[PDB]
């Protein structure tokens, strides 16, 4: 037992991390197959970065000026193209270490594991969620960007981000590996806001069927409610609202440990109405929303 | 910016975990060189862990009778020996894959990442503590004795944790590489309660010195203090002492952010009397005391 905030292991994702320089700018790349995936903003200068027309600064760059290194071997780059926010740089060298992959484009709510890396070189591996405003809160530097986010089954691993920006609160904004930005963001630094953070209500309520299936049950009460009636509670405090759809995914969680969905909902108003008094929940004094119920079964079943 | 539990990247060592079975206990095994090292308890029946005498259930064992599995492979056991609490079994081929590794016997307060497995298969990754009572707050399941808890300096797998036991209370107890149980425990299913879980100080006040440098600079006050006085709040809040030997440690900490140690302890001498009224620092509710100096400045300069 015991419950954990859990990345996938990174050894499929470290087999594909390069470094990608252009100009006097150093990132990362994903290499899947002979193509090297970057953000395309590697051929910004600092001054480029306000107001940057990629289009135009790409005519300036031949294959030669895009230097990717794979450990301490060159690749030579024969193709590049732009889709979207993110650069294909075609290498003449398959990656031979490439695992079996799919891109994905998550919805918010949804969790992944990211690989942080510098000059090409894992540094670490962290588990967050797509936040409901379209940001992640990573830990990035200058240099991550390029670092990529995934979830694995079994051998295949979905990519799922691709590391660009960071605003100016410190939130973190990124694209799938089609190089769509995930919400309204954009690869220039200029006034991006993000709206409200709001809480991953379906991954509370899972995260309390975690904490019940280990032990922690004290916040469990004596009451149940309704959708309509937990949403009105749910909108107060900042939460997304709960949908059939997440009663029904919260279901093989209800079975595991007999409480109905709608119970665990009304043990989470009163969390929400009380607070936790100086008490916590899985070593946490907040309500944690980073895990889904898929998260939470995979991690109280053991799957590899 | 933004300030994560940040697990090492896990390739190097899941190239080493393989699965043991011997009769009908499975569970994992680290393969460095051609040594294979698991949890002597591999060799118990369920009745066996009641009150196991290891050397008398050894001599019924052969080399033959322990099967370790490397992906679908079979590895050729050719030796085996008991050290403390590890079996050790020699195998014909040398692991392909083994890292630069060291063994190393950590002190409380040291952190770790974890690869958390089962039938020798990586589930995931995720960085704990050893607590002060030297258990570990884990996430482990039926099948993961035998993962194995690492750092990585560059290219170098320091290994300092191999997980043996489930305390009745949900806490975790284990050894090093050697076979030497961290703290007073043993591997028998009896009566072993843990002492008192105290907070790592020197941990927390890493943790606010992250806090500030990534903006979270709200608990900032007008005060400051000695060892001796904060000394007497730590006990009386379960916390460790804090000695000038971690006062020593935090220098370049308060080197980067110009906030002299003694200050950042009235800071939290304030926040142990006072709480956190409803406030959040790095996302935490709670003083986050899982992160050392040492990654405090890792995460903050983007070591790799
Ligand atoms: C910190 C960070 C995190 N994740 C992605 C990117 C990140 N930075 C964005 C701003 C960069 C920068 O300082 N650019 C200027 C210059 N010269 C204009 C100031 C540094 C990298
Ligand atoms: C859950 C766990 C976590 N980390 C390490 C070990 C762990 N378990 C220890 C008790 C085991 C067990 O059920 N043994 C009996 C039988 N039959 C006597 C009941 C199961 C594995």
């Amino acid at each position: 037992s015991g419950f954990r905030k859990m990345a996938f292991p990174s050894g499929k994702v470290e087999g594909c991390m390069v470094q990608v320089t252009c100009g006097t700018t150093t990132l990362n790349g994903l290499w899947l197959d002979d193509v090297v995936y970057c953000p395309r903003h590697v051929i910004c200068t600092s001054e480029d970065m306000l107001n940057p027309n990629y289009e135009d600064l790409l005519i300036r760059k031949s294959n030669h000026n895009f230097l990717v290194q794979a450990g301490n071997v060159q690749l030579r780059v024969i193709g590049h193209s732009m889709q979207n926010c993110v650069l294909k740089l075609k290498v003449d060298t398959a990656n031979p270490k490439t695992p079996k992959y799919k891109f994905v484009r998550i919805q918010p709510g949804q969790t992944f594991s990211v690989l942080a890396c510098y000059n090409g070189s894992p540094s670490g591996v962290y588990q967050c969620a797509m936040r409901p405003n379209f940001t992640i809160k990573g830990s990035f530097l200058n240099g991550s960007c390029g670092s990529v986010g995934f979830n694995i089954d079994y051998d295949c691993v979905s990519f799922c981000y691709m590391h660009h920006m960071e605003l100016p609160t410190g939130v973190h904004a990124g694209t799938d590996l089609e190089g769509n930005f995930y919400g309204p963001f954009v690869d220039r630094q200029t006034a991006q806001a993000a709206g409200t953070d709001t809480t991953i209500t379906v991954n509370v309520l899972a995260w309390l069927y975690a904490a019940v299936i280990n032990g922690d049950r004290w916040f469990l009460n004596r009451f149940t409610t309704t959708l309509n009636d937990f949403n009105l509670v749910a909108m107060k405090y900042n939460y997304e609202p709960l949908t059939q759809d997440h009663v029904d995914i919260l279901g093989p969680l209800s079975a595991q440990t007999g409480i109905a969905v709608l119970d665990m909902c009304a043990s989470l108003k009163e969390l929400l109405q009380n607070g936790m008094n100086g008490r916590t929940i899985l070593g946490s004094a907040l309500l944690e929303d980073e895990f889904t119920p898929f998260d939470v079964v995979r991690q109280c079943s053991g799957v590899t």
